[PDB]
């Protein structure tokens, strides 16, 4: 028991993806007769002319290693929101099939069930102060040490890289999407926010008496028991 986001929603989408791609082949699609392993759902640019970010079924040896732009593939962290991830889309021989509003529900099912409210409030002040950033406890530009309470724009973030973020009692935990604090253009994207987003975080209401000890889970609610 690692105090850490299970991914559980990205986790829903590849299965379900698997699924559909196994649904495309009993149909003849030659191309989707794959095993499980070379299925995943990535939020992403399709091929040329299949410009928007939309929820597809991947086979990953279509992917690229790395993007370029604007072909970069995101993942979704289990509040619902979409951050890169490694990979890119090849615009020309990317094997996919695009499930937008399948993946899109499914999206929605997971964030009632794993998205931390404590989490959800700091994403809030976030997005409403800074369009399209969520909130992290990681590093800023040029200094891989300090951390500090941050919007940061998702393009900005890390799939792979685990950063803090709040658990459902409101505590430390961990969460996919964070940075390495490097030197890059993109390391500059984010907004520094720690008044704000601990008072959005202080503001939520506990799961629990004020007589209970509340102890953070990867699914809601967390346990509680008695003091
Ligand atoms: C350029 C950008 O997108 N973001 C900047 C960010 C913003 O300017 C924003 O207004 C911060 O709320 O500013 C960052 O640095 C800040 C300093 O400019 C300020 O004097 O001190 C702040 C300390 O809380 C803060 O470090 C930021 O917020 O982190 C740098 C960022 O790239
Ligand atoms: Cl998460």
């Amino acid at each position: 028991h690692s105090p850490a986001s299970g991914r559980y929603i990205q986790q829903m989408l590849d299965q379900r993806c698997q699924e559909i791609a196994a649904e495309l082949c009993q149909s003849g699609l030659r191309k989707m007769c794959v095993p499980s392993s070379r299925i995943v759902a990535r939020n992403a640019v399709g091929i040329t002319h299949q410009n928007t970010l939309q929820w597809r079924c991947f086979d990953t040896a279509s992917l690229l290693e790395s993007n370029q732009e604007n072909n970069g593939v995101n993942c979704v962290d289990d509040c619902g929101h979409t951050i890169p991830c490694p990979g890119g889309v090849h615009r020309q021989n990317s094997n996919h099939a695009t499930r937008h509003e399948i993946l899109s529900k499914l999206v929605e099912e997971g964030v009632q069930r794993f998205c931390s409210p404590y989490q959800a409030s700091a994403n809030k002040y976030c997005n409403d102060k800074f369009p399209g950033t969520i909130a992290r406890r990681s590093k800023g530009f040029g200094n891989n040490v300090e951390v500090a309470w941050r919007c940061y724009e998702k393009a900005s973030l890390l799939y792979s890289v685990y950063a803090e973020c709040a658990s459902n009692c409101g505590t430390t935990w961990y969460c996919p999407g964070g940075r390495r604090g490097t030197s890059t253009e993109l390391d500059k994207r984010h907004y520094t926010e720690e008044e704000g987003i601990r008072q959005a975080i202080g503001s939520v209401d506990s799961p629990c008496s004020e007589v209970e000890v509340c102890l953070p889970k990867d699914e809601n609610p967390p346990l509680c028991l008695d003091e």
